[PDB]
């Protein structure tokens, strides 16, 4: 059944995982070095044992393919995955005349009244990124985020490199290259980044007419994050393959520190008693070929029948 | 037996490998996505089924740990692995008043008299890098090579970052980081590099007092190159662990395109009939703790009993 590598990765951390402290005041069960492999010709590896919001994945990947780093687009697409990073920047600066708000995400966990104070402050900031252009330009732009690492890597000489654009031209003219790599890790910037990229690097490969992609993810949250992560990069492999007139082959997910937070152990156990169902089919618009101009309506997910969502706390 | 992941990787390419053309006018059997794992507490994974020159590995790693990019040090250590890249630069420029020499490495394969002409031209250039300081400074310095990617990553602001130095300080103060990464891939430079780094990135991990390291190697020559590659990074894991007062745990080798050249198939088959022998022991100098000042005499390889070397052509 296609999602079995995930169930086996999760069962495996459950049984071999060494406890490890981490960042958040919440510990983890961790393993280092793991690789799973998904044959994208048998289906689209969106999980059927819990509901994953495919709309969120889809608009986030498009924001990256457009080389965009401003939250105004995700918000227009009802997507709020990157909000708090933008919000954090608002609250550490000069027009933020407002309530106590530092340590806010953790505080919301065991929040006083504070949770609706944070959540209406947040709804303020967001409405404003949507409607005040100059605000959006200043507190809505996250800067160094996947869209710019992938499509506007800044050089020493003050210019910008479109890593991804170029690798697509390389797949087109030189399919057999072993240099079809894109990277989000920049030595210069990760010293003072909020979150250095978890999806550090990925490599493309063409053989027998099929395109495959291998991702190196330095760090992964098995429960909350990996279901999204598998789906963003399986989507990218379909998208780049379409654009190059290639067939899809495998997605290979390689892990550095794969971890399960200590407050997610019941929910993963919960999920591990579900039987997988047949995999959804991805359908891509036949008329459009430039993936940089794909649009939500051009990506169709067919026949997805998940088990109910499982809710779990974001550990901080 | 410790080297079994290699024998199984080679047997596996032999049986699943899809033929693929490549760069050199010599084809390959290739696989994409592979990970093997070596428990460095059971021995040092230098191969016993063929003789690997451990002195060469050892001086090459030291040249990188010194952040050096000039061939004068390797030559002083009788090591010539990087010669041709330096030589290639000599021959494409102005003082090279000498014979026909372009396409030289391939031509040597089916060389006329040319092989001793190349090999004495080469012995000229090398004696000169050794003795003429200004020559060494100009045609002996390769530039962008592991020593500088690791220890003097050039920033936009014209300065230099010692990625490796810093990750060792991070292992010392924050062992549980998931950001202990070093990278040799630079978007800016790989457009016009001779050879973009094969060993693209590696990640460190500390748990239960042991240090582990995972390497992402985009491209590998199973026969000639991977025996060296396993040994350079198993050496680095011992060396950084010593320097941090840590015990050694695993080396995990992740592959992008793993390939076997078509003119190495008898020799790998040849090797696959040898039985492995017990693994050598690495012994490191107890008095020295700063690995940046390690020296050949401080690294001891104990009890290595290889099978004879197997000679095979460098494919070009
Ligand atoms: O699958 C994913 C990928 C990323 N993150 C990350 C990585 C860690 O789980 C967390 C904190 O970042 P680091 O400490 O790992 O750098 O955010 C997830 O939550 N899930
Ligand atoms: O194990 C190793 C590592 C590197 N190289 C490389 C990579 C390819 O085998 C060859 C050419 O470089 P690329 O075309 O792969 O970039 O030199 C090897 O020969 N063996």
């Amino acid at each position: 059944m296609l999602e079995q590598p995930y169930l086996d990765l999760a069962k495996k951390v459950l049984d071999e995982g060494h406890f490890k402290p981490d960042r958040t005041h919440t510990g983890t069960y961790s393993i280092f070095g793991h690789q799973m492999r998904f044959d994208l010709s048998k289906g689209f590896p969106l999980l059927t044992t819990k509901k994953v919001p495919f709309g969120l994945i889809k608009s986030e990947l498009l924001w990256f393919l457009h080389g965009d780093t401003n939250i105004r687009f995700l918000l227009q697409h009802r997507n709020h995955i990157w909000d708090e990073w933008a919000f954090e920047k608002w609250v550490k600066s000069d027009e933020y005349h407002g309530p106590d708000m530092t340590d806010f995400g953790h505080r919301s966990q065991k929040d006083p009244e504070f949770a609706a104070v944070y959540h209406e402050e947040m709804a303020k900031f967001d409405d404003r990124v949507l409607h005040d252009d100059a605000f959006a330009a200043k507190y809505g732009d996250l800067g160094l985020v996947y869209g710019s690492q992938w499509r506007a890597w800044h050089t020493s000489k003050g210019d910008t490199i479109d890593q991804l654009g170029d690798v697509i031209e390389q797949i087109k003219t030189h399919p057999y290259s072993r240099r079809l790599i894109v990277s989000a890790w920049n030595p210069e910037d990760v010293p003072t980044m909020a979150l250095p990229p978890c999806h550090t690097l990925y490599q493309f490969y063409v053989n027998d007419g099929k395109l495959s992609l291998q991702l190196y993810q330095r760090s992964a949250d098995i429960f909350l994050g990996v279901p999204f992560n598998i789906a963003s990069y399986a989507l990218l492999t379909h998208l780049v393959a379409h654009e190059c007139g290639l067939e899809v082959g495998e997605f290979i997910h390689t892990f550095g520190d794969a971890h399960l937070y200590v407050n997610h152990l019941d929910q993963i156990k919960e999920q591990l008693s579900r039987t997988p169902r047949p995999a959804p089919t991805l359908q891509l618009n036949p008329d459009k070929h430039d993936i940089f101009d794909f649009d939500m309506k051009d990506i169709k997910l067919l026949n997805y029948d998940p088990y109910p969502a499982i809710k779990a706390p974001v550990a901080v």
